[PDB]
């Protein structure tokens, strides 16, 4: 069991927000950890998928690319997935540091989409989700947003993510077919709400000055070039199933 051996081996560890739980709640105050936690994570994403199994044979610049577009569906994933043991139903568990109730659901002015990444989280606990298929899951997440244009060697893109969701069916199989059914639409199901945070959050940055939300580096980049690539279209999300 190589392949599993690598996901479990290469998975990030526990990341804090370095929220100051003692400051009221406010909407600047927690974007702006919201915003912290971004930049800290995306550390973290950048190691792990340079580590991941046929990464490297992708080009250097398609790399960078799909990281670049596919954080916000990777942190949103994991972050269900702590929040399922962690917390209750009702909260979300960004970090140790800095868990979501209802009243910093509504104060952060996300409250709907957090009722969105909610359902996810419960969805995990819904569907019983094995360690081993949220792990195989999440590799295939990162192979699941690309230009429309293509990337720049766009056939081993097309090669490396028909190895994952072949690694996705081998971990299935140990009917068989309705698990990877239902697998494929929670993996779906992923993109629409990573498309409403990227319109959030992309709203927030050109308006940030004005409401003194703070943006750190890689974030603001990352979120002023490569963000607005996919909310003109230009950048799309890979469904397994039509939507
Ligand atoms: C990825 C993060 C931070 C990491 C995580 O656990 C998921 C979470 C989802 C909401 C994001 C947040 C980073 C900062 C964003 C993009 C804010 O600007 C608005 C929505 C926030």
């Amino acid at each position: 069991p190589i392949f599993l051996n690598v996901l479990e081996a290469i998975e990030p560890g526990v990341v804090c927000a370095g929220h100051d739980n003692n400051q009221p709640d406010s909407f600047a105050a927690l974007l702006s950890s919201l915003n912290e936690l971004g930049e800290r994570q995306l550390v973290h994403v950048v190691k792990w998928a340079k580590a991941l199994p046929g990464f490297r044979n992708l080009h250097v610049d398609d790399q960078m690319a799909v990281i670049q577009y596919s954080w916000m569906g990777l942190m949103v994933f994991a972050m269900g997935w702590r929040s399922l043991t962690n917390v209750n139903s009702r909260m979300l568990y960004f970090a140790p540091d800095l868990v979501f109730n209802e009243y910093r659901m509504h104060k952060s002015r996300m409250y709907s989409q957090c009722v969105r990444m909610r359902h996810l989280s419960q969805e995990f606990g819904w569907l019983q989700i094995t360690p081993q298929e949220f792990l195989c899951m999440k590799a295939l997440l990162l192979f699941s947003i690309i230009p429309v244009d293509g990337l720049k060697n766009q056939k081993f893109f097309d090669e490396l993510r028909m190895n994952y969701i072949k690694e996705l069916d081998r971990i299935i199989a140990c009917s068989c077919s309705r698990r990877f059914y239902q697998l494929t639409k929670l993996l779906d199901s992923v993109q629409p709400i990573a498309r409403e945070l990227h319109q959030f959050t992309f709203d927030l940055l050109i308006k940030s000055h004005m409401v003194s939300v703070d943006f750190p580096e890689m974030m603001a980049e990352i979120i002023s070039v490569q963000v607005p690539k996919i909310l003109s279209g230009k950048v799309k999300p890979i469904y397994f199933h039509t939507q």
